[PDB]
């Protein structure tokens, strides 16, 4: 039996929905069905989906429950507990720490390429439920990669977002956001702007 | 009963001639009954007999993790050799193979762009200096910082990230004083990959 935690951007977006994951595996033939009984900080709820079980290479199937949970309940550190095998998890516990974002402009060596790369750091910032977009004159960007988030030396975490536009357009001197989510933050967002 | 976990050698043990790289076959679940564990190792088909065992170890969980390693060469990795580990155990009704090679698909070569720390960084006492490695394939790399021929120790680097043109990137963050940056000295990003000359690229940063 494995719990999985909801996706960082998932329970910073009120637009997406967040999910408890219950994956259980080895399962045996001779009894197929798996029970499952979810709890949040001890109220028992049954708005739980099951989803068909997927036969393994081993021989052995794999069961998947899925648990739609609230923002705020799992932001004020509801206890989420999947009763197969009692596993429990939570919000990271420990003290938040405010994220600092900082924009990085393409390298010189990268501007004799037709595209060049807008960086955007965030560091220092905990837990690691975090959640990062880009936007230029009030419209989003799209083609964009944002690196999982990296345990620091300090105890904290940080990332990169990796921004990739033409090269007219930046030396038009257009002007791009990177806009970062985050608990510890003032709203819970941050934005910091970048331009020629 | 027990499993197998057949591991790839260290990404810049392939690449640097001066480093020896190893096939790693871990075993764990181990019966306290039936210890006695075998491993064969094949290249290709082809069985060798220069692997070295290490003696079993305790686990909390009342069970043995016996390890098996394999000193390879450089030119047999790169050029895709393919590596099988047979494990025999009493406990086992039939030899488990586990097999690694080199991730198979054309190699790209990396672009290393080093960026220097923000403005509004310069208020704290501690900068970033920020290495940015994209467009590589495979995912296989070793990213290391250096100052004045010393390495730093310092710092971090992100796992690889599949960019959407089909190729990996990453970035590498190194902490330095705001002392150091402001003295003028210089840091430099060693970049290793397979796709590379000579296997190396390093690209300096410096007020
Ligand atoms: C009894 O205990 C032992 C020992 O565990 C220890 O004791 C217990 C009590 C706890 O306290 C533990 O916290 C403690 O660690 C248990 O043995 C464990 O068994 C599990 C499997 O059930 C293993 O998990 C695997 O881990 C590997 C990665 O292992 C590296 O990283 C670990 C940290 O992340 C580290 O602890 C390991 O030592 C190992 O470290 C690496 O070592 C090599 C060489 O030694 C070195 O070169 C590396 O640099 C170094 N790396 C690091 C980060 O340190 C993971 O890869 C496995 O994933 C595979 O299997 C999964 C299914 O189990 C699957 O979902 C994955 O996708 C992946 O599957 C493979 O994928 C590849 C592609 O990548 C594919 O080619 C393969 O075909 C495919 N194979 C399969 C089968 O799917 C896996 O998660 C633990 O490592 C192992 N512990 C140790 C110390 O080895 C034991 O289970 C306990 N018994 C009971 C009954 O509970
Ligand atoms: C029979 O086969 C089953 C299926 O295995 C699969 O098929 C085989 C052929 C291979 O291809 C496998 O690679 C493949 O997984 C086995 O089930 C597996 O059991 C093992 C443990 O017994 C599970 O390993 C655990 O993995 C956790 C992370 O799993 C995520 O990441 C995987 C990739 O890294 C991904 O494949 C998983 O699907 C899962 O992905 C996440 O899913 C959630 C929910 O859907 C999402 O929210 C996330 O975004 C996903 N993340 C992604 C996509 O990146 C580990 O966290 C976990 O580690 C913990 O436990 C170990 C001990 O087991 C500790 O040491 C460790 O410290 C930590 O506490 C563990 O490694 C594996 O995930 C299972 N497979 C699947 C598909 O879920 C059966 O075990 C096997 N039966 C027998 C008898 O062998």
């Amino acid at each position: 039996v494995f719990l999985f935690p909801p996706k960082p951007e998932d329970t910073l977006m009120i637009s997406r929905t967040p999910e408890v994951t219950c994956v259980v595996v080895d399962v045996s033939h001779e009894d197929p069905e798996v029970k499952f009984n979810w709890y949040v900080d001890g109220v028992e709820v049954h708005n739980a989906k099951t989803k068909p079980r997927e036969e393994q290479y081993n021989s052995t199937y794999r069961v998947v429950s899925v648990l739609t949970v609230l923002h705020q309940d799992w932001l004020n550190g509801k206890e989420y507990k999947c009763k197969v095998i009692e596993k429990t998890i939570s919000k990271a516990k420990g003290q938040p720490r405010e994220p600092q974002v900082y924009t990085l402009p393409p390298s010189r060596e990268e501007m004799t390429k037709n595209q060049v790369s807008l960086t955007c750091l965030v560091k220092g910032f905990y837990p690691s439920d975090i959640a990062v977009e880009w936007e230029s004159n009030g419209q989003p960007e799209n083609n964009y990669k944002t690196t999982p988030p990296v345990l620091d030396s300090d105890g904290s975490f940080f990332l990169y977002s990796k921004l990739t536009v033409d090269k007219s357009r930046w030396q038009q001197g257009n002007v791009f956001s990177c806009s970062v989510m985050h608990e510890a933050l003032h709203n819970h967002y941050r934005q910091k702007s970048l331009s020629l």
